[PDB]
């Protein structure tokens, strides 16, 4: 089943191979802008059922890691007009995975040099990627943020839909809301990074309210059939748990979304480290709440997908590092040839050695 077409919203991806968003941190700075380079990657992988991107700044404000690439300014969308001009060449299809990071930032790349802004003030206890002074990535602990004043909650809404705006104008296919792994929207969504007072902090309802928010304004702003989301709701992810009612609380997100009609739910079902796994019963539970495409996330193999699809409970699978390593994955799993070996030690910043150089067969 993995290589037979699915309508996902306003397109057709011809099989079910998906290449899930990775961070690379290639992009030229100043101005967080993608390159050619950034445009040949893509390309190369162009195969993919959908090609999900990298995530992508919304503002200035969204930036979290030296290296990551914005969609709001005119640069930027000049040169993502290349990237996704590239793919559609090679009868691709390209979503942009779009976030804010909040808290998971550093006071050196936001505008100012201020203190990076989410729910509530407390620190991330984790670390950012920035770049030395000869453009190399390095890691470096979070800043403490500041809690988002309630009148700025607006502007947080029109910079996602100003930035599903400029998507739309840059050629993409759809967007993905990045509403999982820790950032701006999951540290609503979590109790244990959310600890407001006013209607967005407290019960699950107050919680969803700003993703349910961003969600209503990029519908209105483009359409439903062009949105996906990716959410990370069972389990930890860069120290963001889901609170003690993590599944009757990823419930009712999901049958919120369902109500907006959007094209695609993407589940990242596991941190890198390791999670519980999904019972069938639970992914049943999704499935009935949701009716569109589900795209399934997290240390797959073609065997796993192939019986997920098959069940019924999921449409297609997202595979990273895989992607990475095999920019013709497709063909590669069609064919049951072997991968080329993966080289983490260049996921992360640098150039095109461990980023353009994976051979295709
Ligand atoms: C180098 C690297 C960068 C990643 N960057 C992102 C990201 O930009 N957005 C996101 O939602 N997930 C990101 N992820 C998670 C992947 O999308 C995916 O969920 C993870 O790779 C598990 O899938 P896999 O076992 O197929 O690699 C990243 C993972 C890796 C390895």
């Amino acid at each position: 089943k993995l290589f037979t077409p699915l309508k996902v919203g306003a397109v057709t991806a011809p099989n079910r191979v998906f290449m899930a968003p990775l961070t690379r941190l290639r992009s030229i700075e100043p101005g967080d802008i993608p390159t050619p380079l950034m445009g040949e990657y893509y390309r190369q992988r162009a195969s993919a059922g959908l090609i999900i991107s990298e995530a992508t700044q919304i503002s200035a404000q969204a930036k979290g890691y030296a290296g990551a690439p914005g969609l709001h300014s005119p640069e930027q969308i000049a040169a993502w007009k290349k990237i996704t001009a590239g793919v559609h060449a090679e009868d691709g299809r390209i979503a942009v995975q779009l976030w804010h990071t909040g808290r998971i930032s550093h006071s050196s790349i936001q505008p100012g040099g201020q203190a990076p802004v989410s729910a509530s003030a407390l620190n991330a206890n984790t670390r950012t990627s920035l770049r030395d002074e000869n453009g190399n990535a390095i890691r470096v602990d979070t800043t403490t943020p500041r809690a988002l004043e309630l009148d700025e909650i607006p502007g947080i809404v029109n910079d996602f839909r100003q930035a599903v705006a400029n998507a739309r104008e840059a050629g993409f296919d759809l967007v993905e809301l990045h509403s999982a792994h820790g950032f701006l929207l999951h540290q609503f969504l979590s109790p244990s990074s959310n600890q407001r007072t006013d209607q967005y902090g407290g019960s699950v309802e107050n919680r969803a309210r700003l993703v349910l928010e961003v969600v209503d304004a990029v519908c209105n702003e483009w359409s439903a059939d062009r949105i996906g989301i990716r959410v990370s709701p069972i389990g930890t992810f860069q120290n963001v748990d889901n609170g003690p009612n993590e599944e009757a609380d990823a419930l009712y997100l999901i049958e919120e979304l369902a109500k907006r009609g959007i094209a695609y739910l993407h589940m990242s079902e596991t941190d890198l480290a390791g999670g519980k796994p999904y019972s069938e019963a639970f992914r049943q539970k999704v499935r009935e709440r949701f009716h569109g495409v589900i795209i399934g996330a997290g240390a797959y193999t073609a065997e796993k997908a192939e019986d997920l699809i098959g069940k019924g409970l999921i449409d297609a699978v997202a595979f990273g590092r895989d992607y990475i390593a095999n920019p013709d994955l497709v063909a590669r799993l069609q064919k049951k040839a072997e991968l080329n070996p993966q080289r983490p030690e260049s996921f992360y910043g640098g150039g095109a050695e461990g980023y353009t150089d994976y051979p295709s067969l």
